[PDB]
């Protein structure tokens, strides 16, 4: 192990996600259950709106509802920022630009709280057009497989990405989503500065066919790479 945080992982970790939205006003609530393995790379969540329908496409929302849980592989293990920072946690922010379309802007915590990995979420969307992607739910129910960059930003002690994520339009189009990320510690530990790397995702989207409420069942794959060695 080479972060305190790092020990946290070495098994299966329960996980929360709890968002507050409000898109073009509609006010909306997810909570997420679900458990990570940094081991493996695994991630296994069920997430629900609280508030009845969910008035965007889950896919969108899947990058906002947990890094921490990424592979690292042994010889990249100093670079992993995201459990450098447990128990305490990060602060995850982004902007969300969706082309021709509107913005979400988030801001999470993700910590430990008891032995649950915990993310809560403020989401605010904006600009988005009523006959749009978004608010018209012209997304198919499914997810690419992506690499996003890491940098470290020495000046807020955290990393940052920048990345396009392609969702696929039931008309056969794709409407781009543009991220700009930050991560910074919320403790006022010691935390992990990568050198340049990437992480490669791969998700799958499904439904509980015994769940009648709007909700989303999600396998997230998540392994970092692109280090020569060290």
């Amino acid at each position: 192990m080479v972060s305190k945080g790092e020990e946290l992982f070495t098994g299966v970790v329960p996980i929360l996600v709890e968002l507050d939205g409000d898109v073009n006003g509609h006010k909306f609530s997810v909570r997420g259950e679900g458990e990570g393995d940094a081991t493996n790379g695994k991630l296994t969540l069920k997430f629900i709106c609280t508030t009845g329908k969910l008035p965007v496409p889950w896919p969108t929302l899947v990058t906002t509802l947990v890094l921490c849980f990424s592979r690292y592989p042994d010889h990249m293990k100093r670079h992993d920022f995201f459990k450098s920072a447990m128990p305490e946690g990060y602060v995850q922010e982004r902007t969300i630009s969706f082309k021709d379309d509107g913005t979400y802007k988030t801001r999470a915590e993700v910590k430990f709280e008891g032995d649950t990995l915990v993310n809560r979420i403020e989401l605010k969307g904006i600009d988005f057009k009523e006959d749009g992607n978004i608010l018209g739910h012209k997304l198919e129910y499914n997810y690419n497989s992506h690499n996003v960059y890491i940098t470290a930003d020495k000046q807020k002690n955290g990393i940052k990405s920048n990345f396009k994520i392609r969702h696929n339009v039931e008309d056969g189009s794709v409407q781009l989503a543009d991220h700009y990320q930050q991560n910074t510690p919320i403790g006022d530990g010691p935390v992990l500065l990568p050198d340049n790397h990437y992480l490669s995702t791969q998700s799958k989207l499904s439904k509980d066919p015994n769940e009648k409420r709007d909700h989303m069942v999600l396998l997230e794959f998540v392994t970092a790479a692109g280090i020569t060695h060290g």
